[PDB]
């Protein structure tokens, strides 16, 4: 509360470490469905169903331009990419399975890096 603060967690490396995690997601062989925004003109149903589209290139631009106020807002956009994928793709599709694999990969890096 006022003038009563919990000890200061060192966040000075958070930007660089989120960038590294994002690089590892970008270079994973199963990243291909997630590299670019879904083409809303060419994928019927996507625009109406998926209210907040997100992809790795968009996260990379947000990260590079100071649009994440903290590491939690970054993890929220990563998870959005997988939640969108699960909403639109069957679990037993190439893209569906990609999304499960990448979420697992991400969550392990996240825990090992920050928790």
């Amino acid at each position: 509360s006022m003038s009563v603060k919990k000890p200061k967690r060192d966040d000075s490396k958070d930007l660089a470490l989120c960038s590294m995690i994002l690089t590892e997601m970008e270079t994973h062989e199963d990243a291909w469905p997630f590299l670019l925004p879904v083409n809303l003109k060419l994928v019927p149903g996507y625009k109406k169903v998926i209210k907040k589209p997100m992809d790795f290139s968009t996260i990379r631009e947000k990260l590079s331009s100071g649009q994440y106020p903290n590491l939690e807002t970054f993890a929220l956009d990563v998870r959005l990419v997988f939640d969108n994928c699960e909403t639109f793709n069957e679990d037993d599709s190439d893209i569906g399975r990609a999304g499960h694999n990448m979420r697992k990969y991400f969550e392990k890096k996240w825990t090992d890096t920050f928790k």
